[PDB]
């Protein structure tokens, strides 16, 4: 089982200048139920945004993808290849854009947090992967969070 796990803006930013715009607590609370005793599996970029106490993330088998033969990350391993990456029975693949693009031909779930702010795309910014005709997902009602952002879940899957 490879999934796909990210949170968006509506417009489809997920990242911006190596950070994530926005901070919804939830979740992050969702994100680490979710991906909590897996394999996750993370671009190079992705890893260099988690601050140093959070890399690596605890109670998962964190993986890093980058291009670099030499490249080592103190606590992931460090794969040059998405299917090096993709060894499990449950592997959660959680940014960044680039990743997620490269990894969605082997997921067969998403599970999407889609917040509610007019975040409009910019050159540069990290998107989502869009999701055709063959992922059917149900939607979540709308939530408000403690951060006062509105947001709802996803949950795409495909057979
Ligand atoms: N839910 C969210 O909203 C999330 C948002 N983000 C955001 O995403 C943004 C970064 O995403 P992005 O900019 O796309 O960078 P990525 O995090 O996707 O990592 C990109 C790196 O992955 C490695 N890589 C990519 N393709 C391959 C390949 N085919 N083979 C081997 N290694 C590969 C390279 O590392 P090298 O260059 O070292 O070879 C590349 O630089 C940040 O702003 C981050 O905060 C991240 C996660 C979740
Ligand atoms: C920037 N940033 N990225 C993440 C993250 C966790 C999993 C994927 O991305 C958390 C944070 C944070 O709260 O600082
Ligand atoms: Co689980
Ligand atoms: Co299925």
């Amino acid at each position: 089982m490879v999934g796909l796990i990210w949170a968006q803006a509506t417009s489809g930013v997920i990242g911006r200048g190596g950070d994530i715009p926005w901070r919804l607590p939830e979740d992050q609370a969702h994100f680490r139920e979710i991906t909590m005793g897996h394999t996750i599996v993370m671009g190079r970029r992705t890893w260099d945004s988690l601050p140093a106490k959070v890399r690596p993330l605890p109670g998962r088998r964190n993986v890093v993808l980058s291009r670099q033969a030499d490249f080592m990350a103190s606590g992931a391993e460090v794969v040059g290849s998405l299917e090096e990456a993709l060894t499990s029975p449950e592997t959660w693949v959680i940014g960044g854009g680039q990743v997620y693009a490269l990894a969605l031909p082997y997921a067969t779930r998403c599970e999407v947090t889609e917040v509610d702010i007019g975040l409009p795309r910019e050159a540069g910014d990290a998107l989502a992967p869009v999701l055709d005709e063959t992922w059917r997902g149900e939607t979540g009602e709308w939530r408000f969070s403690r951060s006062g952002l509105r947001y709802r879940l996803y949950s795409y899957h495909r057979s």
